[PDB]
RNA sequence: GAAACUUAAAACCGUGUUGCACUGCAACCCGGAAUUCUUGCACGUCG
């Protein structure tokens, strides 16, 4: 319950330390910082995982 | 006084249901408690 509660905390910063800096890489894309979740498929390897080094 | 079987013959027998009437019967819950439950992205990879 208390992790539902900073639910929208816990989705932002793992925005900013999984998928911000590989979204950067790649020219023409825009960086948002959001509270960002991935939901069903076509969504890649990195939304299914919890492997860090690339 | 010594000498001559109150003897012989004759079933205590014949006939006759230990028989007649009578419910091993009346009353009584195989009943009371219990989640087919616990975990699981129809998804990953592109000369």
């Amino acid at each position: 319950e208390r992790f539902l509660e900073t639910l929208a905390e816990t989705a932002a910063s793992v925005n900013q330390a999984r998928y911000a800096e590989y979204r950067a890489m790649y020219p023409g894309v825009n960086a948002i910082v959001g509270p960002i979740v991935y939901l069903g498929g076509g969504a890649g390897y990195r939304s299914k995982t919890f492997v860090t080094d690339q």
